[PDB]
């Protein structure tokens, strides 16, 4: 009772640096943060950060990147604002963030 079986189409190669994880919309500039005992910490993180936006975003030295360092009382607030140009690069680079520095909780979006 069934007679048919075909299809043909797997031409795709990948060039876009994906996990196969979903879409962040609602903006293009990603907003990380992580709260760190000291401000060393804070500033030794966003090292990484850097590192990680230069695979993100080419660019001449990268996407605009506007950190925010909040000395708090026990602890500080490393929250990075990543402007990028695409939204592709934005959301890779949130993967990126949960493959390399992972704990950002867990399921923040």
């Amino acid at each position: 009772m069934a007679m048919k079986d075909v299809v043909d189409k797997c031409s795709t190669k990948g060039c876009a640096i994906d996990i196969g994880t979903v879409i962040d919309n609602d903006n293009c500039t990603s907003k990380f943060s992580r709260f760190f005992a000291t401000r060393e910490e804070a500033e030794s993180f966003m090292t990484k950060l850097k590192e990680l936006a230069a695979a993100a975003s080419s660019a001449d030295e990268g996407a605009s990147v506007a950190y925010k360092i909040k000395d708090l009382e026990g602890q500080v607030e490393l929250d990075a604002a990543f402007t990028f140009s695409c939204q592709a690069e934005m959301i890779i680079f949130e993967l990126s963030l949960r493959s390399l520095a992972l704990e950002h909780h867990h399921h923040h979006h």
